């Protein structure tokens, strides 16, 4: 009983290796069918099962869930797709709807550990505020239903009501845009900058002088430009704005907040440096970033924020009491934030990797439905998804991207 | 690293092991220190160590965790424990202090994994409306700090504005209370039924006909009365209302929805009854039972509900796309109605246990390295249950040692 060879995204495949069925009821399946119509085989195979659980409003109404997936998942193919659409909980026109919306979450965290060959569950809820069309909805359905979301499973996705626009091309998302990646020289930045300038836009990385011809090397390889820079410093958004000002029209699109050190220590024998430094780096860095670039304007009207923060931020860890309240406090810059930059047009999200291949570790690639550990693109697809321009109506979100790691809260 | 034999309540015993160092900054640590002073022996090892960090407005400021901490570890006794208290993150009054507020749950999940010899970690957060005396807080700090809450590890608590009035003993809080305990015949539900008797409530403990006899025992057993029904049935409601209109003039305090079963099966081979009733037992019973309770008013001002969710209802599990949908829907049912009869005067609060003696793997992942007792189970309920919890609901508190399984 073993580890699937994961399909990952490859330029000029159909997004599915099945075919698209779309069931259930409630206000999402008409649309969905007619915005997926034309790039996906609607009814092979199952590529992907989509239902349409917004219907659902009471407790006694969940049965429709067994009646959908239980004479259609021996059709489902390898490294298949099932999304269960919901209505937000808190949102639901009633209590039992309320405690129907909720309880999804438990069928599709169980499924997750059930299903076979490399294929993988979600939960997307969508604002009861939409409009009909759920245009919003369709960046995270795409992004779902697709080998880009290779190692993201079980987790849960939450859409609110603005309307949204299509990028000229879905294959391009990023065309046209200027995105800045800390971390940058190396491991998942490097390979964000890579992913980012797959998708059209134009990469500044950034990392500390120390990884200089590492950083030169990935800003060559993806056409962008390297900046040298301790994001720790008083005068990093001033250099930051400056590089984009001299170099790319004075504006970003997006920032990634992917930087990151650890410094691990238990508690007991923890030292101020250790644990400042690993504070400095991880969380009062990025929200300094964040707060001053939006601030001077370099960050503006369709902007993007997406933030790093990890497993142990969620589960905590032995010997990072500094580096998981980093990660769970990355977690608060995407929650408190999203609200008032929302105000501004502008969308705040996190990544939590779980175990990602490359620079004990065998129980670590085990544990997760997909039995195998992640690689650095998965993390990066995670990542362009919410940096999408279609993406404008997903903010506040932390997705895992952990194979559907054991481990959690 | 071995497993501690965990220390758990027993009457006459001090609450902890060892003295309480209260420390840290902002409107609790003063109000805390004043309540505890009497019962608690304030600062031979520490028994407990309790760190305000409501005073933390800032991600700078997280370093006082560090500096509070570090240098008294060394000290911390045999299942010691540890509570952090902040400030509702949702609450703060600048998206700074929300940020910080928020980061101490990476912070207090991460120590629970390093304690050693029984000791657990807890954050609590309070409402920022809370009065400066903290009356609402001390029903949470009291179940944390003493032996009742040996399995409870890692979690977080949530406390509202509300004030409070503690019983007339803390060692009988439930006394004069009316709790209905369904699934009580046997094992988990059995032993909230003592816990509530030793706690001084009169029990009506409630399982399916079959049980009859089983029943019948441990109501004779705890001072309470039995009554046999299916939990599922159109006449449920009546047929319990009645019951108490019999013996406790028509009201009860607190209701337990225990009663649950598992069909398992994987989804591609489930079946209609498997699925169905184990929605029935586990989800639409405790509701139509709660809702029903509630609306003739048998349960009304200063009731309690508590419903047993489970961690497979967070974490979801293989073959329980049934049993999990209804242990996410008991959440649901907590974080729903919360809010509703809150305006009644009522709280409703979820258990979800982990690992419970009653294999080797799940024994064994968990940060106190060995499952847990049903009795531990039942002190988180009876812990919400206080008449002195007013202030907590919509809360789900896990008793799972701190598993490394989650969501």
């Amino acid at each position: 009983p073993q580890p699937e060879t994961l399909r990952r995204y490859r330029a000029g495949e159909p997004p599915l290796t099945g075919s698209l069925l779309i069931g259930g009821a409630g206000r999402v399946v008409e649309p969905l069918r007619a915005a997926l119509e034309k790039d996906y085989d609607l009814v092979d195979s199952f590529g992907g099962l989509v239902f349409d659980a917004t219907g659902i409003t009471e407790p006694a109404g969940l049965k429709g869930l067994h009646e959908f997936f239980t004479p259609v998942l021996r059709n489902l193919g390898r490294c298949g797709r099932v999304v269960v659409v919901g209505g937000t909980p808190e949102a639901a026109a009633s209590t039992n709807e309320r405690i129907a919306q909720r309880a999804l979450e438990g069928f599709t965290r169980s499924l997750g550990k059930e299903l076979r060959r490399g294929a993988t569950t979600a939960l997307v809820y969508l604002s009861p505020d939409a409009k009909p069309a759920a245009t919003g909805l369709e960046s995270t359905m795409r992004f779902l239903l697709s080998a880009k979301s290779a190692y993201v499973d079980g987790q849960v996705f939450s859409v609110g009501a603005d309307d949204s626009t299509p990028p000229a091309d879905w294959e391009k998302p990023l065309d046209g845009k200027v995105a800045i990646v800390t971390g940058a020289a190396r491991g998942i930045g490097a390979t964000i900058a890579e992913v980012f300038a797959r998708d059209g836009a134009h990469v500044v990385a950034i990392d500390v002088e120390s990884a200089a011809e590492n950083l030169a090397e990935t800003a060559s390889k993806v056409g962008g430009t390297a900046l040298w820079l301790d994001v720790t410093a008083d005068d990093a958004v001033d250099k930051i704005s400056e590089h984009l000002r001299d170099h790319h029209g004075g504006k970003a699109d997006i920032l990634v907040n992917n930087a990151g050190i650890t410094r691990d220590k238990l508690l007991a024998n923890m030292d101020d440096a250790r644990w400042d430094a690993v504070l400095a780096v991880n969380l009062l860095a990025p929200l300094r970033l964040t707060e001053g670039l939006v601030g001077n304007g370099s960050i503006g009207e369709g902007g993007r924020v997406i933030g790093l923060s990890s497993i142990a931020g969620i589960a905590g860890n032995r010997g990072q009491t500094n580096y998981a309240t980093t990660k769970a406090g990355m977690i608060g810059i995407t929650q408190a934030l999203a609200p008032g930059l929302a105000a501004k047009g502008i969308t705040i999200n996190a990544v939590a990797p779980g175990f990602i291949e490359t620079q004990t570790r065998e129980v670590g690639r085990r544990l997760n439905s997909l039995l195998q550990g992640g690689q650095p693109v998965d993390v990066a697809e995670a990542i362009a998804y919410f940096a999408s321009p279609a993406s404008n109506a997903v903010t506040g979100n932390v997705i895992r991207v952990c194979g559907q790691a054991m481990i959690g809260a």
